[PDB]
């Protein structure tokens, strides 16, 4: 009756198309014409003004003769055929698209079947690791959010968060000639030594002045070792495989970022896998973004920002390393970034990634957000609606405020979608924010003088005003705030319209306080936002979105 | 050199008198004239515009063509003698006052010598229980904050928090015909069942339809049991003494209130002991106030208030019980009230009573507040002054905001001591408030329509305007907020003057958002605050009992 | 290649028959003749003198015409067809037998597939709850150890240990007139009061002098509510259904017994479900046995026993309750027994039920027992064989000594198979015993004087010498000790023969210390043991066994 994987495909499509209808009569049905006098009739259980819809399955294909049910595989192929014919697309690109969609759908079902614990997650507050592996639906507005090529099923069970696995890292003993890297506070030799001593102490027999301990992802590790350039190093004895060892690491929502509860650092690997339309290798350019922001976090003006927003943290990526071939070429498939584990002293703190809270429950029950809101209602003795309002209000103050204000007053841009936002909670109420993913950092023109303080003002990741107004509202509101409000709306705690009214009101107060009102004005006043459409972007290996926050 | 006990006697005095002077020369000294061409000279290490002074000892007697040092016992006797002449005081009350001040001074020194763990508390964030037993100085502006009467040494070691003790409760099996009480959600029979079950399960072999388990304070219980009316019940078989049993309980800052980390309920006993000019027995009257507030907490307007401030909690005292004699008369010395333990599900949270944090270190080191702020600074990588400002700003938003708004918008008066304020912290930053002691709850006239909804419009704890303006700014700014700013000022993180400017700014923002501006107007604009002193109140078990306090928040 | 469910069926068969043979030539194959020049050949991977075999699959059916592979569904039909005519087995009975064998085989594979966390159990010492849900194979010598009629697949996932579920209890508020029961230390009213106050505190609003809180199994409670007699109680106002509430409970290896870490009591329910040829309802007679032993556990001679074996405890079932119909008749289907939770103060102790340790790994890897012995080896820096020896010797001293001695010196009989034996470990070495299930408690004639001290010398569960010698060695050696020695043997730590020699040598030393040597003499000297045919027993809704503990 329900299929959260199919809903992704359909909500992604409905958001990015103007061609679909609603029936005047009840029960309401959404209609996607296929042309040639036939159309798909979806029964609507919940209609969302932000297109967080929920359809009651199976769908029905309507014909001249009559009507008949169709499975997802069928209705999806009829849609890709339609788009191929009306929009005149290539054939080889449309079939590969449909194949990848079906793989994802199928992979989402296996993970649902495998995870019998998921429902029990509603029962109490989740820690960091629990939330990082609770996301089974994936990207709610991507057609194929769970494609993981080239991984097989055995590899997808060990190396993806979906099956809640854990594993020790792989380790090499590498000569320092063949180690490139960079790190703050501790030099590179000192990070690697600390990181090794706290995770795989028994390998410290291999540690010397020249021969350092190098961590690798177990899949990449085996994938790198076979390569000739790496095998050449083994021949010269500049690399020595130590195998797997040490503490348990669990893949996070991004799969390539790993978490260990006792390690002062998390580790983000260059991982040769396609995950929603991008191979997840790292570049030297990318890791220097993190190093850039990490150094900027030492300045006085950062000190001032942090003082003003003490409940707001950024998990700095202040270290990285990678292997050099025999020529000295940094092999980017061996790179990794080291990310501050700000939860190391509090591994049971209710700090959750937002995307896991807002995803629709695969069993059609409460979302993990709604669970938390319901606990908050019970604990405080207030109505579920009142608990919905308070949660939403605190979310604005704790999450949105520092993020808009970081741009407006300091020119710092943090592109914070659901998977980058960690909601620090205490008793299911947001009391802070931790931002993650420093590749999502950028700088406005009015941060240039501040960047000069570290010599970076010619930074690669500098945005123009037009770049800001494109990305920033989509990530923070469309791809964040409206999932919060939609999830609460789908559960019936309050209408999305009324909840977005609370968001609007608080964004207005926020505007009054900041210096550069450019962005908040665009958000609060401009009729149409740029929104990145994954449905047609993924089909090829941008649209205007009606702004709901305008004054009515 | 250091005496935090003497500083209480002296600072309390300096606040309630205008008969003292500073030296135009340095090192600066504070002078208290004794008349007859003699005076006491105190070396001032820190001068506070909120009278949180730090004197360097010994003092010095300035007399005849010369002086000499005087111990605390001497200078205090001299000052009490001065007061006996000035106010024509009965000699019996003077000597009772002085002996009590020495008792407190001595008891404090004992505790300080007994608590070698105290300095180590600076090392990390405190849990609720740790903070509740970390107060060794007591009331900072009371002359005898550690008077224990009639506790002996052994009794003070076990039943006060100072030595960080714990003990299981005493228990009576009592016929329901001799149990008077009340409870919400669960009836009285059901509370005592739950409470007895989760605290002393092994006594459930004495639980029946008619015979209920009844908890007692080990010291009160031994006293009540030696009474005539109680033994009538033992002879009648309506009371059986089961002795001590069950989980460990910690006396908190108030001594009569106990804490058990695994207990869903705290318990606040009627305790026949004198602590800062009040016998600590309960009355049916006072325990009804808790019920009144608890029943009011089920209303939709409370619900509305709670929604507006989700991080603000009140620990509801929604249950109480006591013993009645054979004639059915409630014996107030047996009373207790049950308080919600909102920390039962996280006993290791950084929820601390404010008074323990602000308290000046007995060893002269960092106060526990300064230890926190310093951790806040190091974690966030910000300056100690930036951490101090951040902590103070969050204190205003998390503590002062809900309390001033509850009175203004809803008419609810919560008289928040430094001891009734639990600061819910997360990473050494205030992120919420938990208020304790419902005996200090009162209602303004404009709460009347709301009290009607539960039929308590004629509540005894109703306050006039003048009552509010006297009490509320004393408890919540003088005996609370200024202790925060003073602690940080004394540590040299920023001047009290500057920190009090921050509070004013935020208090002024708030006034613009409330309905009844009556209270915040007074705070910000009334030149003087007329309140009640502890030093001359304690000396007398009316122009002196209450004194005018120069407002430091006036735009100057 | 590996099928642990099929191995239960086949080993159970080979143990209870003398019609099969072994091929001299290598690779060795076990042959089960079907007659008519037709037979099944099983490639043996491990031959066990205690019939804990491991066959390599698929099996191969051999005729004069040739050989071809056969799957488990086939070879099991062929074997039942054989047995059907060889025993003149009724056709309708045999069809039901094989249907339950395929159901068991199927449900097992579903559980293996569902439990992706099982392999990870090898990594560290298990706690009690983890072990209680680690048994996915079931009884290793029952033909259908995972048949759970009438449970459907949804009901199995929630109410059997197999999917590691947990849930809150169902609760009725019941007039004390309709409550039957008994308890020690606390009376019945007081136990139920305590049991409710620590497990479902929020239901205490319903508690009163006349209306008592009454716990139910979530399945059994619904099954009960629908019956006519219970409806009458609801109509009369004698019962009020409070629904589900309270702390989490996890079903143990027995399913009808539930475990809550925070509760001083475990609860054993009358459960109308068939688990290995026995519907799991309780009877009044059966819960008297627990009360009887509990009262006997308060005597001075029990004291004398306990002081001699301080590491040995029994989990006393010192309470029970049940509903009565309107006529005062105790309803057998509503019964439950309360059991001491002796682990309530150390929930993370390495106290594991033996059966989950000995069980063959579904994925063919190390057993959870061998996982421990290897930890023990690595910790002490001794050889795996030495650790195996130490573990076995420690098993004999901590488990076998107190149990034999209890019969010999006191006349107390505890029928301790693997599932009643909780091995108390410290650093993967046994250091104690906790016995469970007082239904398997009995008494010898020389215990009669001790029984007279509580007036229970007339007990129903008194054994004859013959009853003792039949049951005791099977449960306590065949279905306990030999699974340990066979798991260590199959792992290649040492031969079963050498490990069984260690057991004999210690049993010999034991016999010299006890007064009544009857039992140990029968174990050490009698050429044959009586043993249960769970196979032909299950076929029909026992047999002699060669003693390996003989001196040779
Ligand atoms: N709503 C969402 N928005 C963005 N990403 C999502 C969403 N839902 C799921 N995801 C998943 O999260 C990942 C986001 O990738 P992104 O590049 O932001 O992180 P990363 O750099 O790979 O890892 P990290 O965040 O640890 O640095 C994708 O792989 C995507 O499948
Ligand atoms: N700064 C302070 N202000 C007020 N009281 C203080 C202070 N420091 C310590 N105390 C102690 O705390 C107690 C407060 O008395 P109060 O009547 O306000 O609370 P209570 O009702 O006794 O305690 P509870 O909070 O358990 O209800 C006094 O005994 C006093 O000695
Ligand atoms: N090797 C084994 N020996 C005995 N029982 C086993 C074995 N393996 C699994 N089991 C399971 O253990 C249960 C044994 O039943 P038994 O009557 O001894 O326990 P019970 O009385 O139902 O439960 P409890 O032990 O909780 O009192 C059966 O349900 C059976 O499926
Ligand atoms: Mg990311
Ligand atoms: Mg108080
Ligand atoms: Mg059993």
């Amino acid at each position: 009756t329900l299929d959260v994987a199919a809903q992704c495909f359909l909500n992604s499509l409905v958001r990015e198309t103007k061609d679909w209808r609603l029936t005047e009569y009840q029960p309401t049905q959404l209609i996607i014409p296929l042309g040639e006098q036939q159309a798909l009739h979806f029964r609507v259980a919940y209609f969302s003004p932000t297109q967080h819809h929920r359809f009651e399955f199976p769908a029905r294909l309507v014909t001249a003769s009559g009507s008949h049910p169709v499975d997802f595989a069928t209705l999806s192929r009829l849609i890709v055929d339609k788009l191929q014919h009306q929009l005149l697309l290539p054939a080889t690109s449309c079939e590969t698209f449909h194949q990848r969609v079906m793989e994802s759908h199928a992979h989402t079902q296996q993970a649902i079947d495998a995870r019998h614990d998921w429902a029990a997650l509603r029962e109490k507050a989740l820690n960091f690791g629990e939330a990082e592996q609770a996301l089974l639906v994936g990207h709610a507005f991507h057609p194929a959010p769970k494609s993981h090529e080239p991984f097989n099923q055995q590899e997808a069970e060990r190396y993806l968060p979906d099956f809640a696995p854990h594993f020790p890292l792989r380790w090499f003993a590498v000569n320092k000639t063949q180690i490139a890297g960079e790190s703050l506070h501790l030099n590179l030799q000192q990070r690697l030594t600390r990181f090794a001593a706290e995770n795989a102490p028994q390998l410290l027999n291999e540690l010397s002045d020249n021969q350092w301990l190098f961590p690798l992802h177990p899949w990449q590790g085996e994938y790198l070792l076979q390569q000739e350039w790496c095998q050449e190093l083994v021949a010269k004895g500049l690399i020595k495989d130590l195998g797997e060892a040490g503490a348990p690491w669990l893949p996070t929502t991004s799969s390539r970022s790993l978490y260990c509860a006792t390690s002062r650092d998390m580790i983000k690997f260059s991982l040769s896998v396609r995950l929603t339309n991008s191979v997840r290798t790292l570049s030297v350019k990318e890791v220097k973004r993190g190093m850039r922001l990490a150094r900027l976090a030492q300045t006085d003006d950062w000190q001032t920002l942090q003082a003003r927003f003490p409940t707001f943290r950024v998990m700095q990526e202040d270290g990285w390393a990678g292997l050099r071939d025999l020529h000295g070429n940094i092999m980017q498939e061996s790179l990794f970034a080291l990310r501050e584990n700000l939860l190391v002293d509090q591994p049971q703190s209710q700090t959750n990634v937002l995307v896991s809270l807002t995803q629709a429950a695969p069993d059609g029950g409460d979302s993990l957000l709604v669970a938390a809101v319901k606990r908050l209602s019970d604990r405080l003795g207030i109505t579920a609606q009142q608990a919905a309002h308070a949660w939403v209000d605190a979310y604005c103050h704790q999450v949105l405020k520092p993020l808009f204000t970081a741009e407006a007053d300091y020119g710092l841009v943090l592109l914070a979608h659901q998977q980058n936002i960690l909601v620090q909670m205490l008793g299911d109420l947001p009391v802070g924010l931790i931002y993650r993913d420093c590749q999502g950092s950028a700088f406005m023109p009015h941060a240039a003088g501040w960047l000069d303080t570290i010599g970076e003002a010619q930074a690669e990741n500098v945005f123009t005003r037009e770049q800001l107004l494109r990305y920033f509202p989509y990530y923070l509101l469309v791809n964040s705030t409206f999932a919060v409000t939609a999830a609460l709306g789908a559960a019936g705690l309050d209408s999305e319209a009324n909840l977005m009214a609370r968001v609007r009101t608080l964004l207005a107060e926020m505007r009054d306080q900041v210096t550069h009102k450019t962005c908040l004005n665009y958000v609060l006043e401009n009729p149409y936002w740029n929104v990145k459409g994954n449905f047609f972007c993924y089909l090829n290996d941008y649209f205007d979105f009606a702004n709901p926050l305008l004054a009515q």
